């Protein structure tokens, strides 16, 4: 059962989050943008730290739970939530797509908070 926008590490350099959780495996977004199931062992559990805070090159404030405007990337062109955040990736929301959660990742460098 797990959560949803529980996000794993896949790897030392990757993260993903949970978009789908189902009662045979657990469907996890890799940081590429992409969806893939996989098992309780084959992800970890981590959990948000509200002191996590990053600042745009920009002289502006990002944090996990902040609306950003997306322009880098082939999906930018929009805004969307930020849920998540890990490193210079952080895992935007979109209400727009529902079926794969509407979870992806995107540069906070191109990142800009709407207000």
């Amino acid at each position: 059962q797990h959560e949803w926008g529980e996000l794993v590490q896949l790897d030392p350099q990757t993260v993903g989050v949970i978009v789908r959780l189902e009662r045979e495996t657990f469907q996890v977004l890799n940081m590429y943008g992409k969806v893939v199931t996989v098992r309780h062992q084959a992800v970890t559990r981590k959990k948000d730290n509200r002191f996590a805070v990053a600042l745009d090159s920009e002289q502006n404030n990002i944090h996990v739970k902040d609306i950003v405007k997306v322009i880098d990337g082939p999906h930018s062109g929009r805004e969307g939530e930020i849920r998540h955040l890990f490193r210079s990736f952080a895992f935007l929301h979109c209400k727009k797509l529902v079926e794969n959660g509407g979870m992806f990742v995107c540069k906070t460098r191109h990142l800009v908070l709407a207000g």
